[PDB]
């Protein structure tokens, strides 16, 4: 934060000479000076360089409308106007609202003006930094000696070791110096919500539109467990989105809570849809309660919003219609919903208090904002017993939190404020929409096959596009209207191989091949389904990366159409079993995988296996407890029918839990088993494309076993 | 060739100032000046830096005995003595034989003296360069434009191409400019023996103690074919060393000559021994002639000297005892025998003319001297029809010889001249002997197994050590005395696994594992047997490389004793087959290979298969002609018995021809087949350690087939 832009070349010595002296004095104060040629140049510099901490210009040449243009980009950026002919009578109230400091031209005044500019820069830095992060940085500047944990003592231990010194050089001194503990009393305590931490929490709650907020240093998995434990005592009944992250299943294995499942939808691609509106109704829930043994009226409900693939619920209807006192929106994938009006009504914290209810949002700050991994947030709107919640919170948080992760959470909040933060979010959305339109254009002008994008036909303006029953782009049958919306940030590209009616074509390109090719060429996809690839167009994606992705996709298409050899196209895959992949070409491998998928009818089996719910014989807690008592046996996959499962079976694809612990496959649930059996067969043909079934175990002979209650 | 050493730091201006001015003038003439501190420093500088082209010293400080010391290292190196108090009366006749030029101290004389020194340096360069190489370099200096072959026109074509430019940058401009053809008339012609080429030949014949010499640009394989085709007309009988290179078999395949085989010996390691003296006798040859169909008294004889493993014959006894008018010594591995008295009587060109006989030596200049690959020599001592020999010569030589290869042959000859060349050869021999002694000392010091060296006990002084029937180090049974000698240059290291009596030990380390480890650590062995590794301590081996090899061997021993994992110890082997080599450790792999070798009794089968000669049914020419007519069939190995072989079977180990084309395996020759069958089994257990049988073909099912006369 040390770049100062000087805008003029004035042609009079009485201005130029003081400006040259000021240049020298500022450089003595450790500033880097840049010289834009004109106002458009300056505005571009500001747009492209966030380290620009100040602008100097001549008030005679440029009016204060230049300050208005600067402030529209960054309302806190200090601007220094040098006055010669203008006086106090030439400024208006609106002008005086801007962060402008006025100086005059004089020989010998460079030193005090530079001192004033240094003070203003420090004030700018202080204004944009959040309280905890500022306190941490100031403590580091103090350079105190520690005889307390952590044992590396501000990085000293690393410097005394060869390999430690390599680690220290990689991560840098500041990262080590800022790794501290609650022995440093001036920073307060996260667990006690004291000092700067308290301020941070309030800061976050204000930025994220929450009544209360909590920083979590072990991910949204831990955040979910905190919320669930506070909300669902033992013996209670909980409504669970069947498209729940396995953290919720872990919570159920930990606490003796009886689940009743919301049933979401799916399309032919295996992309998860939303829970239909009828599942939120009182009568449906009551009937399910009546049929479920040891079930009562639910005290807590958990809904995944958004889905992994970017489908958001209209949350106003859910908050109105779900007759449960506590509603928890697992919003891991959408921590940005408060920072753009296009998400209004599509997030848990949207709007005000719901009478008689408490709404939680759990957000993964590290997933789609800028924070270190494991940084997570809990947002609460509604009445809670603060002390009991604090107990549930401390039960899952370490007594030695990583201060860097905490500071990054606060800093993500700070990055979201003001004109600069609005530009960040809006720019990310606009970039995603431009990329989507470009994919559509390239697909249109492609002579043969090209990548498609999963979206409505005519996207024009930045918004969350509704899923409507008439349109068939989304592939969901008989979907409720004004219910599901697509987040433009989450871009799903489709490889050829599936027809528009839900069947698969004669030829196809499985998306795993494309993801491997992209990895070989320096591009990492978020995830890959059978014929879809997910790309996150977050605030960390710039034009360079998007254009590079387009170039990589066209390169893959050209290489595939030339039918290159796997040894050349995919060398790392070839290094897996070089004997198998000799003289094997790309089109043959792709067609073999596609024909294996088709012959086994993978889409129909995947769809049917997730449409029938396996029978719940005991809650996951009881089954897990019996597994802890060593009362389970490993049996083969063909014998699952009638056996109570001890473990969650989570297959990829589609990447969502298929069997929960305590559930039993009956005859009416046989397709589940068939699907799994199928995943075994297809997984045993091409190295590098192995089966991936959590909860199943590959034996030495190549068969698969599962653990069941003995 | 531009480094000038100035030796003094005097205390008088009338000397120092002219020397400083001379420094400046010489640097203007593109010389690099160095300043040794004392005479011992200067002598070390000369010893270590062959680019030192001149020495300047003060005659007052140092007498001309310094010039004697310099000349003992390089008798052509120019020395410039500055005279102040000494006069013409202070030089003796012996002193005036040294290459000393005398100057005086005077201000303003630096330019003239520097010009004289430049002329002397040019004279030195001209004196040590051989004629053809000098002519080639001068032509390149002329920079003529070519409209003739080669088509790259002195490298211009490469410069006009991107990838061509990469190639040109790698090999350099001079390499391209010197690639010329006989369209350049001033260089003469290799095929015509005209101009510089003629001079070169004479130069070579003088340096290598031959009456006539020929340069060959397609290796000693081509040299062997030239000699053989001149010496053995169709229908003649030739005596052939059974340990013959495949080139002699190729000659027999193209020429209708009937062979009778010298039988060499072998030891338990599979190292080839020498032909016993009785095989050279008239009675044995006559008896073999009377039993071979269509055999007459031999007109030509071919003997491999030395063997690959460094065993040299006493060639005087052979020249006296072999009653054949033409004797060809295939001396590919020993081109250096004329340049050290320790090889006296152990090479084909040793001594004078043998009355009534012609002696040939074929030498691979590129193998053990300094020449580009494919550079070879033919040396002739005795009467030949020069015109017929010239026909045999050109009918194996291309009309577009590579001038670089030819020049490198001549330059290797030039490198062998004078005090510098004698120092080269003697230094290489002493270096080899020091390494051998160090291996012995390290083996004595080792606690447990260590590498051994194949040599007699207590080698002391530089010589070719005789193989005697009393000693058992060589492992040859009932060897004639004063017959075979070991070349110290060829260093054979032994890994544990074989006992001193020829039996197989209970534990062993196959040498292929050591060679793979050495390759992984930047050291390339010449070749590897089952329990032996061959290292060539040529004139290209210095102290740095020998110490590096010792360190690598001790590192291997330490790593093996720690029993490291193959994944870490041998990464490339693991990458050959990652599934097989996961979690395998080095000791297990070595012991498995050793037990495979022992259980099949590889040494006994190897020895027995090469002790009985397969029956000749037709000469190799007839069998090869039948193969060219399509009258061969592919059969399996177990059906070998009774089938005339169409191709040479040459297995590794022991790396020498086992079956010749036209030979047939009978019941009495069954062990040969057994050995081969054994090799097949041995090669089918460890990836990276596959079977290697030339003339056998591995089928898809894994079996092996050979081609036989239908
Ligand atoms: C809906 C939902 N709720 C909570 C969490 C846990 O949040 P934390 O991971 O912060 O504890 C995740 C995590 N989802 N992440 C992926 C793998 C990681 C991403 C790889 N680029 C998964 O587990 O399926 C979630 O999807
Ligand atoms: C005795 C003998 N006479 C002639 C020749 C042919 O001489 P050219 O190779 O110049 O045509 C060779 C060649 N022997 N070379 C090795 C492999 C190359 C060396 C690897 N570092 C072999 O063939 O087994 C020979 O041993």
């Amino acid at each position: 934060m040390n770049i100062i832009a000087i805008l003029n070349h004035m042609g009079v010595y009485f201005k130029e000479e003081p400006i040259r002296e000021l240049h020298k004095a500022l450089e003595a104060l450790d500033f880097q000076i840049v010289y834009p040629n004109d106002r458009e140049d300056l505005l571009k510099l500001i747009d492209n360089n966030a380290r620009l901490c100040g602008v100097i210009f001549d008030w005679d040449t440029y009016n204060l409308d230049l300050c208005e243009e600067i402030s529209a980009m960054n309302e806190h950026l200090p601007v220094y106007a040098f006055a010669n002919t203008h006086s106090t009578l030439d400024v208006s109230l609106n002008d005086l609202r801007l962060n402008v400091e006025f100086f005059e031209y004089a020989l010998g005044a460079a030193q005090d003006i530079a001192q004033k500019i240094r003070q203003s820069t420090d004030a700018y830095i202080d204004e944009i930094l959040p309280p905890l992060t500022k306190a941490l940085f100031n403590y580091v500047k103090e350079g105190k000696y520690t005889f307390c944990t952590p044992g590396h003592m501000g990085g000293t231990a690393f410097q005394k070791s060869p390999v430690g010194s390599i680690f220290y050089d990689f991560f840098g001194a500041n990262a080590m110096k800022s790794d501290i503990s609650i022995s440093v009393g001036e920073l307060g305590s996260l667990l006690d919500h004291s000092g700067p931490h308290k301020e941070a929490e309030e800061y976050i709650a204000r930025t994220f539109n929450a009544e209360r907020s909590y920083m979590v240093t072990n991910g949204t998995s831990t955040a979910n467990k905190i919320v669930g434990m506070y909300s669902a005592p033992a013996g209670s009944t909980v409504l669970i989105d069947r498209n729940c992250h396995k953290s919720l299943t872990h919570l159920m294995m930990m606490s003796d809570i009886t689940p009743i499942y919301f049933r979401p939808t799916r399309n032919a691609y295996g992309i998860l849809g939303g829970i239909p509106k009828s599942e939120f109704q009182h009568d449906t829930i009551a009937e399910r309660v009546a049929q479920t043994p040891n079930a009562t009226w639910p005290v807590h409900a958990v809904v995944t919003n958004s889905t992994y693939d970017g489908l958001l619920y209209n949350t106003d209807y859910i908050k109105e219609a779900l007759d449960v006192k506590s509603i928890h929106f697992d919003s891991a994938w959408v921590p940005y919903t408060n920072f753009s009006p296009i998400y209004k009504g599509l997030c848990g914290m949207s709007g005000g208090r719901v009478e008689g209810k408490v709404i939680y949002e759990t957000q993964s700050t590290h997933k789609l904002l800028a924070a270190f991994s494991q940084a997570s947030m809990i947002h609460v709107k509604g009445d809670i017993n603060e002390e009991t919640f604090n107990e549930a919170y401390m039960m899952h948080t370490s007594t030695s939190p990583h201060y860097g992760i905490v500071a990054s959470t606060e800093t993500a909040a700070a990055m979201m404020k003001g004109n600069a933060g609005k530009r960040l979010i809006n720019g990310s959305i606009e970039r995603a929409i431009r990329f989507r339109k470009e994919i559509k254009r390239l697909n249109s002008e492609s002579e043969g096959w090209f990548f498609d994008v999963w979206q409505p036909e005519g996207i024009d303006e930045a918004k969350c596009w509704p899923l409507d029953s008439k349109d068939n782009w989304h592939g969901f049958k008989d979907i409720d209207n004004d219910h599901m919306y697509l987040d433009p940030i989450k871009v799903t590209l489709l490889t050829p191989g599936m027809q528009k009616d839900g069947s698969m074509a004669d030829t196809g390109i499985p998306a795993s091949i494309v993801s491997k090719y992209l990895d070989e060429h320096g591009i990492i996809v978020e995830k890959t389904g059978p014929y879809n690839m997910l790309f996150l167009f977050s605030i960390g994606i710039d034009k360079t990366k998007a254009l590079s992705l387009l170039r990589a996709l066209t390169d893959f298409k050209r290489s595939y159409d030339l039918n290159l050899r796997v040894k050349n196209m995919l060398p790392s895959l070839y290094r897996e079993d070089p004997e198998f992949y000799e003289n094997m070409r790309i089109q043959e491998l792709a067609q073999g995988i596609h024909a294996l998928i088709q012959h086994h009818n993978l889409p129909d089996l995947m769809y049917r296996a997730f449409e029938v719910l396996p029978t719940m014989v005991m809650n996951p807690h009881a089954a897990f407890q019996m597994e802890l008592r060593g009362q389970t046996e490993e049996v083969y996959l063909e014998e699952m029918i009638g056996k109570v499962n001890a473990n969650m079976i989570l297959p990829y694809p589609p990447g969502v839990p298929l069997v929960m612990p305590g559930e039993m496959l009956t005859e009416e649930s046989r397709p589940v088993l068939e699907f799994l059996q199928m995943l075994c067969e297809i997984g045993a043909h091409y190295p590098g494309f192995e089966t991936d079934i959590h909860g199943a175990y590959r034996q030495a002979d190549g068969r698969y076993t599962v653990k069941v209650i003995k």
